[PDB]
């Protein structure tokens, strides 16, 4: 028979892409998928992606949940309303037919929905969007806050305080309290699902392997990597460009770069001496006309997977969002790591240890006052684009990543084995 | 009369080498240097090095102050580093008479930072100008100068030149415990350094523009800038083997005078160096049995003291793996050899940031310290070492470092001018 799995995502492309990709893989291994999407949607633009994906096949169905909305922080308001309906969701889950084999929920909503799932005796699995290092920080942070130090079992004997997400720096914070809850809450979950593989984070996972879920099984389940217009002016341009000669710089869904900092990144690319593709009223009037021959910059949404797999692009300047890292790993693009906020610094550490790319540690976060000079920016880009051994190291990540993805690999085995937990007798 | 300067260096080749190089530079610009060397010598080997230096010329001189006998009941904690410091520190009071009696009278006294707390009061009594020579980098200097304020604060380190939020891991491992004699000794020296008439460093504006700019601001010297940068001070089986090797092909790996690398770690550097597949001259018991035979064509590993300056100037070497001792960092900067920064202890982690910011070398932050003991695996050593040699942009960056460092060192350069000005201070009307 065919198991039935409900997916409860959270707002934001960074959380949304993995869920779609995780849903796609579960359908490929026979499961039938029902997305729980609460209404009204935070973002019309993100809603289009879910609609088109669900529209494509009868294996996926959409369930609309009324938000039932009633510090006044802007992002938190959406989550509060998203999390308020937590109690109400319980009856709706039981009503769904055919009976769900299991529920898979976003980390952010882990604290809110885990009791509901436990109330109705529904197995609850958490999808972790981030790296295993970030997960390792999350799981052990409640213990750390009591007696802190900052030794994260997965990747740090003493993590520098800058590497912690910028909100987490002050303990008497609203963010800190929720963070401690999620970490504590995740241990109680039936399973945790991450988009990492053993080759990419052997150290963090091996430490993580010891952690044990309540239900007689390892808490953490790695199924990664998962594989699944504005580009119209881009793809033709890229094809003209020589093989592996174009720097690609993108910060993902949220790119809060200040104008002072912006001018420098722009100056660095011009001073880089290599072609660049940049995605975001020019600050320099003739900058665009002057640089048209060397590189193209587009303000719209683009097609990162096509760009990363494009032959002409040779390097990736990144903010080290976990989804973009995995996509860069698959591409084998050497990555220069400019982590912007949150878990992005820890992700940068993963990039360097893996050999996927190099991280200028002394470079600043969004909170930091100090700007990054263009001359410094130009050096690392030119260096990254000209280092053959860096390219070769990136190609090993790709091979290893594909190996885990390909059939028989450690990751596909874990997804096959996870599915069986649903096909119970 | 020709200016007469008194040098009171602390023990250790890393501290001794700048003094000697500064002494030669000062002598070159018309100075007679008198070395205050205590008896009994800490090290015969260092003492022989100094004696050979004094023999070089009539301008250099040797004067010995016998260390006062220790009081056994008084000694605290039984530590060899501190006991040696304590005997030299204890003779501070005795030192003033000897200084005044010198013939001809000394224009100024220039002393090691470590002994500066003990000796600075002596100088004020005899009205002798005291300058401290700072063996380390400007960034490190910034930490010493502001560490006392930071300690009585804190939420964020924020060393003025080094960073906004310096990581605790980057701080010297002794400093991590605040209630320590070392942490207190560190705090005293920093306070003392403001009082001093001047602070000399082995740096130049080109190398550390931001950190030096901030220091220009402190100007704690009465009526003058406190910081005087005169850097870069400039003054067997291995070479023959080097000459054979092809141009810019050899990885030089050396951790200075003190290189405590654990046995488990030692194996990894060998495997990593072997695996990288590029040539390597490794300076430092058969930890590897067939390792030397397998890599005999590729590299030379020797245990003796070696002419590092010749190595770094050699055309066949292409990359340098170091512990980022300021003396080693500055030597490489003159050579323009790209560096792979593996800081081991003390101020070396701060030095690594200067190597990465300069473009002289790349620093792998995640690499462990002697304090923490998670080893660096050979897979990472091989990749990082090989990539450094493979990377042409890294060579260009180091080449640019050399040019500016040469510029400062040559006539009309920032430092050369600054050294000239300092000699004038010693010779007034
Ligand atoms: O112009 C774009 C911008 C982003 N992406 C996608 O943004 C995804 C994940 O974003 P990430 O986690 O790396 O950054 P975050 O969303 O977390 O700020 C990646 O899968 C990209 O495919 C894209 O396809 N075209
Ligand atoms: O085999 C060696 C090791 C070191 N040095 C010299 O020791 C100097 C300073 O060493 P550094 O301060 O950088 O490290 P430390 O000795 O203080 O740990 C360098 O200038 C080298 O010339 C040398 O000549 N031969």
């Amino acid at each position: 028979a065919v198991p039935h799995v409900a997916l409860l995502p959270s707002s934001g492309m960074g959380h949304l892409t993995p869920f779609l990709r995780l849903a796609a893989a579960l359908a490929s291994h026979g499961c039938v998928i029902t997305f729980i999407t609460p209404t009204p949607v935070v973002s019309a633009a993100e809603a289009r992606h879910v609609e088109a994906f669900i529209s494509s096949s009868p294996l996926f169905r959409r369930l609309e949940f009324p938000l039932l909305p009633f510090s006044d922080d802007p992002f938190f308001l959406q989550f509060e309303r998203i999390s308020r309906s937590a109690r109400h969701l319980g009856p709706v889950l039981s009503s769904v037919s055919p009976p769900l084999s299991a529920l898979i929920l976003d980390v952010t909503l882990t604290s809110s929905i885990l009791p509901i799932a436990a109330e109705i005796s529904l197995p609850a699995y958490i999808l972790f969007t981030s790296s295993a290092g970030m997960l390792s920080l999350c799981l052990s942070y409640p213990e750390i806050a009591a007696s802190g130090t900052i030794k994260i079992p997965g990747v740090a004997e003493d993590l520098a305080p800058s590497s912690l997400p910028q909100p987490l720096r002050d303990p008497r914070n609203l963010f800190t309290g929720q963070f401690i809850e999620n970490g504590r809450a995740m241990a109680r979950a039936d399973g945790i699902i991450i988009n990492t593989w053993e080759a990419l984070e052997p150290a963090t996972l091996a430490a993580l392997q010891g952690s044990k879920a309540v239900s007689g099984f390892p808490l953490v389940i790695p199924v990664g990597p998962l594989l699944a217009a504005a580009d119209d002016l881009v793809i033709p341009w890229l094809d003209a460009q020589p093989a592996s000669s174009v720097v690609f710089v993108s910060f993902g869904s949220r790119t809060a770069l200040s104008a002072e900092q912006l001018r420098e990144l722009a100056a660095g690319l011009e001073s880089s001496g290599c072609r660049f593709l940049w995605v975001l009223e020019l600050l320099g009037e003739g900058f665009l006309q002057r640089v048209e021959w060397k590189g193209k910059v587009v303000s719209g949404w683009v097609d990162q997977r096509a760009v990363l797999d494009h032959p002409s692009v040779g390097g990736f300047v990144s903010h080290c969002g976990w989804n973009s890292v995995t996509e860069a790993a698959l591409g084998g693009m050497r990555v220069l790591a400019w982590p912007r906020h949150g878990d992005q610094r820890i992700n940068a550490m993963v990039v360097e240890k893996s050999g996927l790319g190099k991280w200028p540690s002394l470079w600043t976060w969004e909170g930091d006052d100090e700007i990054v000079r263009r001359e410094e920016i130009a050096g690392r880009v030119a260096e990254l684009m000209a280092s053959p051994a860096a390219a070769a190291a990136a190609a090993k990540v790709k091979e290893e990543a594909v190996r885990a993805a390909t059939a028989g690999g450690s990751s596909q085995r874990q997804l096959e084995d996870l599915v069986s937990r649903f096909t119970c007798s």
